[PDB]
């Protein structure tokens, strides 16, 4: 066929290709002329280099074509990766990681030199020679082609042979040629499709071979090009065959950080531009305007259909969340399920950019900017998944930590394998002369059998050990021993979809007629008849174990002789069954029997899915163990041949299992039974299809499709008829009546369950529905009348019973005739028998024998831990094992291949006990490290300023790295029949890296080395961050006294005083912290993780109090300044230091002012004191002046300015440029560690220095008084200087994560983590990441840690905190409550109920605020919404207008100052909205008329009946009171109609109008755009006839309200022939209660109201209110009962009150000067709020006006006074900012009665949410309560 005719769609004779190795050697099959390039040669080594190619597909292909020479001509080509170049930082990494080329370079403008930087940063010289070079996608782009003439200087120097590229169709190719020609090499371009060779992808890239001109006559180019688009084969592999399974460790891994990210969490763009475009896509394909996938409501509040990664659709935006369902949408109607048949969109495009529906096998171009979404497993490609599309094979890939996007980036911009492989040998094969040959064999050779010699020896030595014991000999069958391993199965296999292979989801629910078990999460979009789960739950992880004890490892079959079958037929032909031909079951007969004979079977994996399953791979078959709930089994499965296309005979018999072993319940053994034969014998039978029932919508109708799918039925029941024998042939009485089960999905909601009948008792529950089949026309998809409903996987398949004829789908007909097929006939089999099986193992079981034999430099070593013995076959064995000596297998490229193979043996070991505790020698060697194992990482230079690199040692570093001990080591031999394999770690290696990691101290301690070993580690999945509590300080003795101060310490500060004296006394304490640094080493798929750790102890005296304001923090320290005085206890000193025995406080400068006081306060004059504020009294003093001087204390800005930094200079013999930065930053770190370096010898040379600085010298105490606040400049200037204890106070201590309490520890001198910027927030990392070198940036992405690795830093961090962290946090005091109730004066309390009502009209919550476009759909809505004025939502308004009466608070221009008086403006006002109304409907209506014109001048509609017209319907029935308008509302509409055009009939052109047209043309456009309008008036009256009718109800209101003869007059206006009596919310309808109640139950009023009505709307009208009762005009009744309240307490205490409402407060403010309460109102100033708490409370004003969110003692406040409810989003935050404030007022320190006071109104909102915090609150935490009692103080 054809090319594109074949790439269309896939060819059914190609045969199923997927394996990338299989692609290039039928590659290499197909031309034989590759081997003159192996002669050419002649045994050199050919050179190849790539540029920019992103992922090496180059190197890939290259060597996969290697390997396919050698596999079929037996002819060996080697290659050389000389240099690849590449930019990005993870780039880089992942080439490192995966390939380890020897020279990787970072920019390709600097490799035109004699010397480049690699990306190390190592400047070696570029390489010279190569032989073919590939740039790629990234490099060709005077500032364009900066990368690509930066190549193009390479190539005109160096003339490689054949140059390659690749890039987009739309590139200056010509200008490529231009450039090309300039410099002397043909060039041509040709553009090739990636689904033209092999791979369902489909993109088209356009490429150009290159070679120096004048080689002949000949062009070569062109002659390339035709040998490549020679070398096309299509894809015939469906993308499904790419994918991993969706339950699969890093795919469910994928789906939850989706879920976790989604834990932690607002951008709201309009997509009102394409909106237009989708409704009318659905206005024109008569698609429906429903959302059948995901129900979306806004920017994510969408709900899939439980089985569809929710929490992706919650991330997307609405146009592409409606685009899913545009799609679904189309691809009905055309007889296609979505979700069930496997395809994939890409919803990035706009809509109608692409056709759709393509070929399901197919997939689109997955370009870098993409948002893609496999159909049938619910979610996006995984970027793993969208590697293996571009042919790089992924099982031994090595990812650390990429995003999706990032990942995205490589996987798009990358190069197909096929495709490049294909132009590489194209390209060597055209110009395989011109090359250069070496042709110099054996001296080559030689040197290869060197190679190997050398390293033959080599990794025989690695291992030392092996005299440790061996083990008792295993045995494979361990068979050893009924269905409660079977209900065990059923209480731990899967039950919420998202569980994935080891998981617990709470909250199961389970369905009836049907057994689907889902999470109450994720669940009920597809919802049917659920009832809760009732089994509890075992973890799998206890089940396998005692599964695997119950399974062999390798099986075998031992009957199926030949002619046995030939019998068993025999018995069919006998029976009814029959069988059909001779041809297919010779074809079947005989692979089956190459499948089971020569065949052990070895045990691969446990599937975990909702049943659990076994596998068994052989050479040419699989085996699997079912386990079903009921009737578990074996089935047999076998593989036909890999060379068969793919519309094979053979291969289409050979899909289903062909054998069958039934699990004898009774039988204790999970191996036993008959085997049944699936013999191959289609059959024939006709059926009768009955329907009866009620008729349903249709499945297109549910969906509601508006074509001919607007109204279709089907129906609830389905009568089955067969035929008698035609029955009892098959085995499962399949007739009878299935009904229809809607709410179950399937595919087009099709389950029926059959009927419970007669002698089916116990038996499993059949159904029967719709199973498309993944790909194929619709035509293919069938009923599949079955007993399972599981969603399978791809490569299983289903068991059913009989499938019905394709041709039925659906309908509404009596009865018909159809034709049912059935296939496969089991028959008995008792010659099958299935069969398990001097084997040994070295465990060590001594952890003390290894550390004994372990010896120092014995890194080279590789300390033998385990060893096995095993027979095999050595002939059909695979070539893992070695014949005649060890072979060592890397594990980073061939561990997870290897290991899997190895399982069957591996799963009979036991777990290795005696290594979990750690022991090793002691008092180790200190600093003596390897640097083989740890190289030192290079000096980083400095120089607006980059991060240098030194590229010295960089090489160094770099050859360092390249050669390190891998600290795993597996090796595997055959020496004679007995395979013996081995593994050891390099104990010394890992103890020689954890030692490195630890830098060095003059301390007078030995570190001590040990290691771990630990098995059964298994990846983590993400968990939140875990939170860090900080123990008490009060079960300990309290300190007696501090003798000296004048006042006592409350008994709370005694117990902590005595805590900071017991620590800097330090009683016995050899050692107070173990400084523990660890290292890895991971062993995946056996599990274990080896851990090697140095321990360091210390002894440090000192602590953090981490104490809030207004606890005695400085009283207390200066008590233990106090106590321990004259008293010398601290003995090292410094050789030469200045030390004195003062003690320091670092303080911030706005409360330097305080602590003197104190100290004045408190004793005073027991120590001399100096205070030091600002550098001019550093240059008063000097040290000798300094001295005597017991207690000093620093403003921080100290270290801040720069002349304390140039005196630091002066004093270090610096030059005094030198330390002088303004950035704070990694650099002048360096700037202080040399001239730290210097100040020790200053000192130590050689007083009454004029001017010292504070860091040369020694103190006894150093107390940094605030952490948090020290900016990241002087931060770096506290941790310096040296002092005998360290103390930390801190109203707030940073102790949110590991990062964070090392700061703390930095301080205190523990050194518990070292830096790895993979363990901070998203946000912390980039903070860090700009300061990274760029050789360090790519630093990061290679190496990655456990998840483990991290969690035992937080363990020590935990482990610091309780030794050196303490709290004092458990009533303080009477906490009592007051709840303040209002009565509603309806003054103002009529006011508010006309909003909440008329907000109920306008049906309008929050204001949105977006992107508006339109001028004219914009204003619009800023008018309807401008009525929610000042205000953000809805709730926030009502309780703004709970609190006080006013339309709008923001425009202060008129002022209501009364309550009728504030009415008025209502009236007034909502008049004027109904007027904007009214005359926005004018200019509409004047658009819509001129737009009807503009088709009249065209003329007519083509006909005078071509179809209906939304406007022209709209009209005459909007313009007549007949009928669905309201009572009076449309009278209003006639006189705002006819007004601009009368009767119905012409008025064509408007009375007015200013353009006829806004307006290319399509005139379906203007058509559509007229309906459009149309939509939108309707729209308009509908918001009329609510601004009418709540105008009616609240004037209907104020008129009882105001009590005259118009009230009594239309209160006798019954309508409801009465004369007490309710009144509806919505008009005036003033009908009694009696029969109102029964109107709003019936939801109809006895008027012509209009719309329905609530039963909660009612209100009584004797119950709105009573006027003059109390005069509630000037102010609000919350302002005036607050005034009371203010005024009841006594004039002694304290009040302050919250404000929840900034806008509410500038009235609060105004109106409490009405009370003469003065106040003080938190505001009217910037920064000098701290005057503002210093006011009042050095003492005036009294209360205080807080904001309830804007550190400060409230010690002096007794009274809170909330001023409403808060409102706010969730219940943890609610709380968070309710028990804050509640602890601003009574934290401690307070000898005072706290009282919280709560003014509430009876009937509000308010209300409405206290009841709401009251009643969930106490459910949640189990939050304590306070005591309620009434206030009645004075
Ligand atoms: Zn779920
Ligand atoms: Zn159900
Ligand atoms: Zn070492
Ligand atoms: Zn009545
Ligand atoms: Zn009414």
């Amino acid at each position: 066929l054809d090319i594109k005719a074949a790439v269309r769609n896939m060819s059914d004779d190609l045969p199923p290709i997927s394996d990338i190795e299989a692609m290039f050697d039928h590659l290499v099959s197909r031309i034989p002329d590759i081997v003159e390039l192996v002669r050419q040669l002649n045994g050199r080594k050919l050179r190849v280099a790539t540029m920019c190619s992103g992922t090496e597909s180059p190197l890939l292909a290259l060597n996969m074509i290697a390997k396919a020479i050698k596999a079929q001509h037996g002819l060996t080509l080697a290659f050389e990766h000389v240099f690849s170049c590449e930019i990005e930082p993870f780039k880089q990494a992942y080439i490192e990681r995966n390939f380890t080329p020897p020279i990787l370079f970072r920019d390709v403008t600097e490799l035109g030199k004699k010397r480049a930087h690699t990306a190390y940063g190592s400047m070696v010289d570029v390489p010279g020679d190569v032989d073919i070079l590939i740039a790629g996608t990234s490099c060709v782009d005077g500032e364009s082609g900066r990368t690509f003439r930066g190549m193009l200087q390479w190539v005109k120097k160096h003339q490689p042979p054949i140059v390659i590229l690749e890039n987009v169709c739309n590139a200056p190719w010509d200008k490529v040629v231009e450039y090309f020609g300039q410099i002397d090499y043909d060039a041509q371009y040709t553009r090739l499709d990636t689904k033209e060779f092999y791979i369902p992808h489909t993109r088209t890239r356009v490429y150009l071979f290159a070679t120096p001109s004048s080689s002949e006559s000949d062009d070569l180019p062109e002659k390339w090009a035709q040998t490549v688009k020679d070398l096309r084969r299509p894809w015939s592999s469906p993308f499904e065959a790419f994918l991993l399974h969706t339950d699969d460790p890093n795919i469910h891994r994928a789906r939850l950080e989706l879920a976790s990210a989604r834990a932690q969490t607002r951008k709201t763009t309009d997509w009102n531009r394409c909106e237009s475009r989708h409704q009318r896509a659905r206005q024109d394909e008569a698609l429906g305007l429903l959302r059948p996938l995901t129900s979306w409501q806004e920017a994510g509040v969408c709900k899939g259909l439980d089985w569809t990664w929710n929490d992706w659709l919650l991330a997307q935006t609405e146009r592409v969340v409606d685009l899913l369902e545009i799609s679904t949408l189309r691809m009905a109607k055309d007889g296609i399920d979505s979700g069930f048949k496997a395809c994939i969109w890409n919803v990035s495009q706009n809509v109608d950019r692409q056709t759709g529906s393509s070929k399901t096998a197919l997939a689109p171009c997955l370009t870098p900017n993409m948002i893609p979404w496999v159909t049938i497993r619910g979610g996006p490609v995984t970027g793993r998944e969208a590697l293996a599309l571009q042919g790089i094979p992924v099982r031994e890939l090595l990812l650390t930590s990429e995003n999706e996007d990032q990942l995205a980036d490589l996987a798009g911009n990358a190069m197909t394998t096929t495709v490049v492989g294909s132009a590489m040998i194209a390209a060597l094969k055209v110009a395989c002369h011109k090359i250069t040959e070496g042709a110099n064999p054996e001296k080559e050779a030689a040197l290869i059998l060197e190679k190997e010699a050398v390293d033959d020896e080599q990794v025989a030595n690695r291992i030392i050990g092996e005299d440790y014991l061996e083990h008792h000999d295993l045995d494979l069958a361990k068979v050893t021993k009924l269905s409660e391993i079977l209900d065990l199965a059923c209480r731990s296999s899967r039950h919420c979809q998202c569980e994935g292979q080891s998981g617990t989801a709470p909250n199961i629910l389970e369905c009836q007629e049907c057994s689907y078990r889902a999470c109450k999460s994720c669940g009920g979009r597809p919802e049917h008849v659920y009832a809760p789960c009732a089994n509890q739950r075992v973890e799998p992880a206890e089940f396998e174990k005692r599964f695997k004890g119950l399974l062999p490892m390798r099986v075998r079959i031992a009957g199926l002789t030949d002619q046995c079958l030939n019998a068993v037929r025999k018995a069919a032909e006998k029976s009814n069954k029959g069988s059909v031909n001779d041809n297919d079951w010779q074809l079947w007969s005989t692979a089956l029997l190459e499948g089971i004979h020569d065949a052990e079977f070895r045990f691969r994996y446990l599937k975990r899915q909702s049943t659990w399953t076994a596998v068994y791979e052989a050479r040419r078959a699989m085996l699997s163990l079912v386990l079903r709930n009921q009737i578990p089994e074996w089935r047999l499965t076998i593989k036909a041949p890999a060379s068969e296309p793919n519309n094979s005979q053979l291969r289409a018999l050979l899909l289903h299992p062909v054998a069958r072993l039934q699990i004898d319940i009774a039988g204790q053994d999970v191996l036993c039974g008959p085997w049944e034969l699936c013999i191959p014998s289609m059959k024939t039978i006709d059926i009768e299809i009955t329907g009866k029932g009620e008729l349903l919508p249709s499945w297109q109708a549910s969906l509601g499709l508006q074509g001919p799918f607007a109204n279709t039925t089907r129906w609830s029941e389905v009568e089955i008829s067969l035929q008698a024998e035609d029955e009892n042939t098959l085995d499962r009485k399949l007739s009878g009546t299935y009904q229809l089960l809607p709410r179950c999905g399937q595919a087009m909601s099709s389950l029926h369950k059959k009927r419970p009948d007669l002698s089916d008792d116990g038996l499993p529950q059949l159904y029967f529905f719709l199973d498309p089949t993944r790909c194929g026309e619709s035509r293919e998809d069938r009923y599949v009348f079955s007993t399972s409903t599981e969603r399978l996987d791809y490569g299983t398949e289903r068991p059913v019973i009989a499938r019905l004829d394709s041709h039925w789908r659906e309908g509404n007909e009596k009865q018909r005739k159809v034709k049912l097929d059935v296939s496969g006939a089991w028959v008995k089999c008792p010659e099958a028998h299935l069969t398990a099986i001097r084997a040994t193992f070295a465990i060590p079981s001594s952890a003390s024998a290894i550390s004994a034999s372990l010896t120092t430099e014995g890194c080279s070593h590789a300390m033998a831990l385990l060893s096995c013995r095993v027979p095999l076959d050595p002939t059909h064995s695979e070539s893992m094992w070695r014949r005649g000596a060890w072979a060592e297998i890397d594990l980073s490229h061939q561990g997870n291949t290897t290991f899997a193979n190895l399982a069957w043996i591996t799963e009979r070991l036991p777990p290795l006990d005696g290594l979990k505790n750690w022991a090793h020698i002691a008092d180790d060697v200190s600093e003596h490290v390897c640097e083989r194992c740890a190289p030192r990482p290079p000096k980083i230079h400095w120089i607006t300023i980059i991060a240098f690199e030194d590229k010295l040692e960089a090489g160094q570093y770099e050859h360092a790295l390249k050669h390190r001990p891998s600290p795993f080591v597996v090796q595997l031999r055959l020496d004679q029949d007995i395979g013996s394999f081995r593994i050891g770690l390099n104990i010394v290696s890992l103890a020689h890296r954890a030692l490195s990691r630890l830098p060095p101290t003059t301390s007078e301690h030995k570190i001590s080395l040990s290691w771990r070993l630990t098995p059964g580690h298994v990846t983590e999945s993400p968990q939140p961050r875990r939170v860090f509590i900080l123990p008490s300080n009060k079960q300990d003795p309290e300190n007696s006294q501090p003798e000296a101060f004048k006042l006592p310490l409350r008994k709370e500060q005694l117990r902590s005083l005595w805590w900071m004296l017991e620590q800097e006394k330090a009683t016995g304490k050899t050692h107070t912290f173990v400084e523990e640094e660890i290292s890895e080493s991971l062993l995946p798929a056996v599990g274990w993780r080896a851990e090697g750790k140095a321990e360091r102890p210390v002894m440090v005296r000192g602590g953090v109090i981490a104490d809030q304001v207004g606890y005695g923090k400085t009283v207390i320290s200066i008590a233990l300044v106090a106590q321990t005085l004259s008293l010398p206890a601290p003995e090292p000193a410094t050789p030469g230091l200045i030390d004195l025995k003062a003690t320091l406080i670092v303080v911030p400068g706005h409360l330097s002012k305080q602590w003197p006081n104190e100290i004045a306060r408190f004793t005073g004059s027991m120590f001399k004191v100096i205070v030091i504020q600002g550098m001019k009294d550093l240059q008063e003093k000097t040290i000798a002046e300094l001295g005597k001087a017991d207690i000093i204390v620093m403003a921080s800005e100290i270290f801040e300015s720069d002349v304390y930094w140039s005196r630091l200079e002066y004093l270090s013999a610096q030059p005094r440029e030198w330390l002088h930065d303004t950035q704070g930053g990694r650099f002048f770190c360096d700037r202080l560690d040399a001239a730290m370096e210097s100040l020790v010898s200053q000192t130590k040379i050689l007083k009454l220095l004029p001017n010292p600085v504070l860091h040369m010298f020694r103190f006894r105490r150093v107390i940094a008084d605030e952490f948090t606040y020290l900016q990241k400049k002087s931060l770096a200037a506290v941790l310096r200087l040296s002092s005998s204890y360290r103390w930390i106070l801190s109203g707030t201590p940073p102790v949110s994560d590991f990062a964070a309490i090392r700061s703390i520890a930095t301080f205190m001198g523990i050194h518990l983590g070292v830096e790895d910027d993979g363990e901070g927030d998203v946000q912390y990392q980039k903070a860090r990441a700009k300061d990274q070198t760029q050789a360090e940036k790519f630093h990061a992405f290679r190496e990655v840690h456990s998840r483990a690795w991290h969690n035992r830093r937080d363990e020590l961090a935990q482990e610091f905190l309780n030794v050196f962290v303490r709290q004092n946090i458990i009533e303080d005091i009477p906490t009592v409550e007051h709840i303040h109730t209002f009565k509603l004066p309806a003054s103002e309390g009529a006011v508010y109920l006309e909003l909440e009502h008329h907000l109920q009209a306008l049906e309008m919550q929050a204001r949105k605020e977006t992107k508006f476009k339109n001028v004219s759909q914009g204003d619009r809505n800023a008018r309807l919404e401008e009525a929610l004025s000042d205000s953000k939502t809805a709730e926030e308004a009502l309780l703004k207008r709970c609190c006080h009466f006013t339309l709008d608070l923001s425009d202060k221009t008129q002022d209501a100052k009364s309550a009728q008086e504030a009415c008025d403006h209502i009236t007034s006002a909502r008049a004027r909205q109904l007027l904007a109304c009214q005359e926005d409907l004018s200019r509409s209506v004047n658009q819509a008329i001129a737009l009807h014109g503009w088709i009249k001048k065209k003329g007519g509609f083509s006909k005078n009946d071509d179809e209906r017209q939304p406007f022209a319907e709209w009209i005459a029935f909007s313009s007549n009171i007949s009928k669905h308008q309201g009572d009076i509302e449309a009278a209003r509409i006639l006189l705002k109609v006819i007004e601009k055009c009368g009767v119905k009939d012409g008025n064509i052109p408007p009375s007015p109008s200013d353009k006829q047209s806004p307006s290319g043309a399509k005139m379906d456009d203007v058509k559509w755009q007229l309906r459009e309008q149309t939509h939108l008036l309707r729209k308009l009256v509908k918001e009329l006839v609510a601004r009418v009718r709540s105008l009616r109800f609240f004037e209907v209101v104020r008129k009882i309200q105001k009590g005259k003869s118009d009230a009594q007059i239309v209160l006798e206006s019954s309508e409801c022939g009465h004369k007490e009596m309710a009144i509806l919310s919505c008009c005036g309808h003033v009908a009694c209660h009696k029969c109102m109640r029964k109107a709003a139950a019936s939801q109809r009023c006895v008027k012509s109201c209009q719309a329905a009505v609530r039963p909660t709307n009612i209100v009584k009208v004797s119950s709105l209110g009573v006027e003059g009762e109390l005069s509630s005009g000037r102010y609000g009744a919350k302002l005036e009962h607050l005034v009371n309240l203010i005024h009841s307490i006594p004039k002694n205490e304290r009040v302050l009150v919250f404000l929840q409402w900034e806008d509410l407060a500038g009235k609060v403010s105004e109106a409490l000067s009405a009370g003469r309460i003065p106040h003080v109102t938190l505001s009217g100033s910037a920064k000098s709020r701290a005057n503002t708490l210093d006011r009042f409370q050095s003492t005036s004003a009294r209360v205080l006006l807080l904001k309830m969110n804007d550190g400060s003692n409230l010690t002096t406040a007794n009274h809170a006074v909330f001023l409403g409810p808060l409102f706010t989003n969730s219940l943890f935050n609610y709380r968070a900012v309710e028990t804050q404030a509640i602890g601003r007022v009574r934290r401690y320190g307070q000898q005072k009665k706290v009282h919280i006071h709560r003014l509430l109104a009876l009937d509000t909102i308010d209300m409405t949410i206290f009841n709401a915090r009251r009643t969930e609150l106490k459910e949640k935490t189990d939050w304590e309560e306070i005591p309620q009692e009434e206030y009645k103080g004075r």
